[PDB]
């Protein structure tokens, strides 16, 4: 129940740790001193560290009161830390779930959803995080990820949040998801285009093209540079332009600040794309 929610080291590891806990309160019966620094050095993570003393409450040998004793160490850990610590307890299984399966370490999904639910950057930083700590590969299944531990979060006996605050946790999850629709359609025109057959072009630095664009429509034609510098080796200028601008087009809308934000971005392309057909006449 609470061993297997401990994401630091192997089993038997964990296992080499919990019982020299309970070895110091059962047949030797010694005092609380160095016992929270000995605890600390075994588990370097709050949450594995409550999980641990909660462990040793499930032993047959009560030694009487010495639970209030043991208790207010789980207490003391938690107060003031109640948001990260069970933010790492709810989501521990889950963590070990999608750590398999996207076969990455389990305790760095806990800190993903930690800092999810408790950072405060926009939905585009957010996603472009994403990418850069999990990979290009796993940037639609770390939002799943987040998905389904918000939703055991929610479920748990005591959740890291208020209802309040969960209320917002979604609203940033949907703008995520809106995210990864235009991200799917921007992928979609990529290959339809042929711009990833040639081998030079990155869909990642395309993907976080895209992005900026979001943030800084205004900026569209020089965030669009980097790209165009490679494109032109191969491609031509209104064929990268009119995958940008059809993806723009038919992308949910309140991915951008609001509507005129929109527009800015989309006159932008459209007038990068009339111009490269022109230029192209010229040839």
């Amino acid at each position: 129940m609470s061993q297997e929610r401990i994401l630091d080291g192997e089993e038997d590891e964990i296992n080499h740790k919990i019982f020299d806990l309970k070895r110091t309160l059962k047949d030797n019966l010694p005092l609380d001193r160095d016992f929270i620094d000995r605890l600390k050095r075994y588990f370097k993570d709050p949450s594995d560290q409550v999980l641990a003393l909660r462990e040793l409450l499930n032993e047959k040998d009560l030694t009487a009161e010495q639970v209030e004793l043991l208790t207010k160490i789980i207490n003391e850990i938690i107060s003031g830390s109640e948001k990260s610590v069970n933010a790492g307890i709810n989501s521990a299984i889950q963590a070990k779930l999608f750590g398999n399966k996207m076969k990455l370490e389990p305790q760095l999904l806990r800190a993903c959803y930690r800092g999810f639910i408790m950072g405060n950057i926009s939905t585009t930083d957010q996603y472009i995080e994403w990418l850069g700590n999990f990979g290009f590969n796993h940037r639609h299944t770390i939002v799943n990820f987040v998905e389904q531990s918000l939703i055991v979060d929610m479920d748990s006996e005591k959740p890291s949040c208020n209802a309040y605050e969960f209320g917002f946790v979604l609203s940033k999850l949907i703008a995520i998801k809106m995210i990864r629709t235009s991200d799917v359609i921007f992928m979609k025109k990529l290959e339809s285009s042929s711009l990833l057959k040639d081998g030079s072009l990155s869909a990642e630095q395309l993907l976080l093209t895209l992005l900026y664009i979001f943030q800084y429509p205004s900026e569209s034609e020089q965030i669009l540079t980097s790209v165009i510098e490679v494109s032109r080796a191969s491609h031509e200028d209104s064929v990268v332009y009119q995958t940008y601008l059809s993806s723009v087009n038919e992308s949910p809308h309140d991915i951008f600040k609001s509507e005129s934000e929109r527009e800015i971005a989309i006159n932008i392309l459209r007038e990068l794309v009339t111009s490269a057909y022109k230029k192209e006449l010229s040839r």
